[PDB]
């Protein structure tokens, strides 16, 4: 398709990105939505987009959080009408190569469960924490499974992150061969 | 000495803190040291100080990361000459009280293991990940144990975060009674 570095100076593409972020996570992106997008344009971050002739259909970003070795994959979104078509896979694949060329070793992410999309939510995660993580099941097509299919593994959970029994699920992947 | 909100309207204090970090994390603090002190001053974040006579001997901050429910504890520093005296303990307790008052529920943090300070470094954390987490041992007085004693629990690990076999260790605690 046309997956490449995002034009950080295109106010329109950024407006499109802003809308997509509002439509996908209205609880996190609101009026000041434009502010969140500008944060994603910061020079240290990677910003990549899937654009179709002029329409933004997907976006993925990465934040270097530990020197340049540890990067946080944030955010990742594909327009609803174009999902399940490998756009997300391509975006991730593209990101991993770029992160690796910058010196990255590990890409991690936090995928929240606010909608009881997995069995990790609606339960006291301090009781048998890791048995619950190991027996995780997908209840509402939660995206954690999307990442697992791409080689990411659940390496942690933040109990009650977004309110009681609405945890964040930490996943990670080492993107280069161990020398 | 007393523990209270960090008076951001004090240059001397900010300078005292700016140095406190330049003396604890010179690689992470220095150029932006007398700058990251202000990012900690942000009204969104929480800034707490341990002052003795007028000398800042401890500081703790927190960043709201998930709505108002989840907060990241960062940073936490006690002067090296005033450590192992419970200043840290008192800073954490006070921070927990502050977060709860703002409607917060959980406080988490990432304590890195850069120099084989715990059994979690120098091992492939992708293999038997959680058994390794559960059976962690402190090798060189790593600070994760400090947090454990204050009720925090290791809830995850970031394999190779700071370079091969130098992970970050995630710990968390819910600071108020669970609904029943
Ligand atoms: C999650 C998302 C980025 C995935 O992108 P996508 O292009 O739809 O995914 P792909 O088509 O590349 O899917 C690749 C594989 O993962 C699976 N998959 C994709 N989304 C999934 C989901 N939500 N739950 C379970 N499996 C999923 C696909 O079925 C496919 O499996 P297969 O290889 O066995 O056929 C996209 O659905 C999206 O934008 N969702 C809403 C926002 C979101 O949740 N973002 C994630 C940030 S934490
Ligand atoms: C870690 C730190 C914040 C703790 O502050 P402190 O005031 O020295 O700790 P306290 O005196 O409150 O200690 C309370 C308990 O924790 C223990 N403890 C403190 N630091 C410890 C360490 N590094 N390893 C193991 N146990 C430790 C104490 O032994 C005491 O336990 P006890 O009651 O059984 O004796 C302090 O040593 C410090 O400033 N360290 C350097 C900065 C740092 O690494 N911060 C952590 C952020 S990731």
């Amino acid at each position: 398709m046309i997956i490449s570095e995002f034009d950080r100076n295109n106010p329109v593409l950024k407006d499109q990105l802003s809308d997509l972020l509002r439509l996908t996570w209205p609880e996190e992106y609101g009026d000041s939505s434009a502010e969140e997008v500008e944060e994603m344009m910061n020079p240290e971050r990677i910003a990549v987009a899937a654009v179709d002739q002029d329409e933004l259909v997907g976006f993925i970003g990465a934040i270097p959080q530990y020197g340049i070795t540890g990067w946080e994959l944030h955010p990742l979104v594909v327009e609803s009408s174009r999902r399940k078509n490998q756009i997300g896979t391509r975006l991730v694949n593209y990101l991993e190569k770029e992160v690796a060329s910058r010196g990255g070793i590990t890409i991690y992410l936090g995928t929240d469960d606010l909608d009881h999309g997995t069995t990790l939510s609606q339960t006291d995660l301090y009781e048998h924490t890791f048995d619950k993580v190991a027996s995780i099941q997908n209840l509402r097509e939660h995206p954690y499974e999307f990442y697992e299919k791409l080689g990411y593994k659940i390496v942690g959970v933040l109990p009650n992150a977004n309110g009681w029994d609405k945890p964040d699920i930490w996943m990670a992947k080492t993107i280069i061969p161990r020398p």
